[PDB]
């Protein structure tokens, strides 16, 4: 239990009189801590580079205790004991040198800051006193605490070989949209490398909604594209994956946030002027509108961004019938 | 007057009795040429190489006569010397070796055939027989008559220095439709290397009329091309001039004969397709139609040949509206 001396519990009014240190009793042995006691009223505090204890002892001779931890021990349990007198007990348990653990404990280190050796140069530990409960996907190496004053070099976790996968800690990561991305020595809570999963081939079909240039497609039907395109769930309430990497710039034309509405498909659409003299065609299918008031000509009509020219020539002229920012397609 | 002995004149009776033989006398003097005589009747034929004389001698004792001629003689007179007796008249009266003549007169060789010495290499006389009264405003050298069986070789005419211009004899070519050519060695009755008269610069605005392509243009309007262009003529009753080479096929159509009546300015044309798959522009001005019956959308329409667009585009489209074999133009 990494103790080694024989615990007696003074009373409450030993604990006061008596001037108390804190240490660290191993298989070594006991290693003395620079501590300084405080009691005016009822309460009793020892600070020290590893913990602060708060001893309440309003009881029948009785002491109770708490604990606001600095940094854990290795080893070897934080005990105080009594100067002058044999009296010696324990308040801290400690911790082994835990090893080979994905999504390890948060190890606190106080007195000194943490030395990181990080095998394959994953760069994953940050530095500093804390070693966070990050989940630890594919990892190798040591981690040790130190402290300048007092050579203290403690191991806090060693991996040997390196657990890529545990069960509540997968090496993907989900963005906020359910976007899949892999990991490469990262997980959910702290991702390295992310690099988005592609979506499996010839199971889109199987596909049912896409996300693109900030427009949910709904059911995955763009006429005017190639089928893929995007971010696309297969099923549903299920992430999304990388399918086909499209610009939202087809020449000087811009999908979302524009001045003309149209159609990818069945999703309604905003087409915004990029480039105000590029010449391209429109990257959505128009939106018809009936002119036929009081047979007489009979048309039909969408507005049009300048320079752009929606795909379908009119059937009459065989040719691109634009006049304005409108478009016409006569019967 | 290239004769030498005393003319005498014998009776009809004479004439008849005796042989007689066709003579030349000369500077040089009297050459013997091979005759034969034939009477039956009243009629005397002498047949020579030189000419063929007929003696008709019904008068009291009086001979008259008259003379086809083969080959006239230079510098002495074909007489008829009465063979065995003195008695030698003239007949025909000969010629002199005429030079320098622009437009000489006909001169027959019948005895031989020409030979003809062209400095300058004109090839201008015709060879053979006859030398034509052909104009000659460029030539220099010598003509000479040759017969092999007499060696006779009589200079008809040499020419020393060029006299390129005759009053009545011009240096230019007239074609039926008075297009104006230039002969370097030749005249209207025969003309070597005609090339056509350009029209002199910057008389453009002053010509009238001009012809290409099978039409005379009227006022020289043709407002789709360049003035002016084909043979032009300045003022009124006057030769014609080139003034600008284009081909009857811009592309691949072509004036006059053509299944389309259209304008080139004023004057009506017709057109025809050269090139069926000919991607090219008309090269006249169009018809317009009116065919607002019963406002309403009223358009103009002319005919036009498969795959050849008229230049006006239509105002209300920007664009070049053709739907079969007619190209319209909306109000
Ligand atoms: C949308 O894209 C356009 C094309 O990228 C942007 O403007 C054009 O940009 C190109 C290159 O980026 C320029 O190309 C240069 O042209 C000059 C000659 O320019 C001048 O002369 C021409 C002919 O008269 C005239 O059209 C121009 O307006 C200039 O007056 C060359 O010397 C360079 O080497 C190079 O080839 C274009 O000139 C430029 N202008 C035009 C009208 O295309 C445009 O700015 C973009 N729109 C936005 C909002 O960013
Ligand atoms: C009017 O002019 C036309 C163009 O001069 C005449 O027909 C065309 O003539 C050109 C050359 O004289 C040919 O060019 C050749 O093309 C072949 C390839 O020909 C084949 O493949 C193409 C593409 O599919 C297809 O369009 C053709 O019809 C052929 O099936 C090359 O291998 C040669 O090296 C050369 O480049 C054209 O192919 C030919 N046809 C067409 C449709 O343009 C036409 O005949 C003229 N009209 C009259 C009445 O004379
Ligand atoms: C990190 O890199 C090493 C290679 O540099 C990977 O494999 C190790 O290779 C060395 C040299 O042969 C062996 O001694 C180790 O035992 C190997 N590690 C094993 C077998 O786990 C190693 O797999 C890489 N780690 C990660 C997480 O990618
Ligand atoms: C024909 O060609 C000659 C040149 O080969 C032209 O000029 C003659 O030149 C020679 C050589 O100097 C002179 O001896 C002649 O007297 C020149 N002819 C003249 C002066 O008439 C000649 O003009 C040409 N003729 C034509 C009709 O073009």
């Amino acid at each position: 239990r990494y103790n080694q001396v024989k615990v007696d519990r003074p009373d409450w009014h030993t604990l006061l009189q008596k001037d108390l240190k804190g240490v660290l009793s191993g298989k070594d042995g006991l290693y003395i801590l620079r501590s300084n006691k405080v009691w005016t009223g009822g309460s009793v505090i020892i600070t020290d580079e590893f913990a602060v204890t708060t001893f309440i002892g309003d009881h029948t001779g009785n002491f109770k205790f708490s604990v606001k931890v600095m940094t854990t021990p290795i080893e070897m349990d934080y005990c105080i004991k009594v100067i002058d007198t044999a009296k010696f007990f324990c308040v801290m348990v400690g911790t082994p040198t835990q090893r080979d653990l994905v999504k390890p404990p948060e190890m606190l280190c106080g007195c000194g800051a943490l030395e990181v050796q990080d095998n394959n140069s994953t760069g994953l530990i940050s530095p500093g006193n804390v070693l966070p409960s990050k989940c630890i996907n594919g990892w190798t190496g040591v981690v040790t605490c130190h402290c300048p004053y007092t050579d203290i070099k403690m191991k806090f976790l060693e991996n040997t070989t390196p657990q890529k996968y545990s069960k509540n800690c997968p090496g993907t990561y989900l963005s906020d949209q359910n976007f899949h991305h892999d990991c490469k020595y990262g997980s959910q809570e702290s991702c390295i490398d992310p690099e988005p999963t592609k979506l499996p081939p010839e199971t889109y079909e199987d596909i049912q909604e896409c996300f693109w240039c900030s427009y949910y497609i709904k059911d995955a039907n763009f006429t005017p594209h190639k089928g893929p395109l995007g971010w696309c769930r297969v099923g549903e309430n299920e992430p999304y994956y990388l399918t086909n990497r499209k610009s939202c710039v087809q020449g000087g034309v811009q999908i979302g946030s524009g001045e003309v509405t149209c159609l990818i498909g069945t999703t309604k659409i905003k087409v915004g002027n990029f480039n105000e003299t590029a010449i391209s065609f429109m990257p959505c299918n128009p939106i018809k509108e009936a002119s036929r008031g009081p047979t007489t000509c009979t048309y039909k009509y969408a507005k049009t961004l300048k320079n752009k020219i929606y795909d379908e020539k009119d059937r009459y002229w065989g040719q691109y019938m634009v006049k304005g920012e409108y478009q016409y397609w006569f019967d």
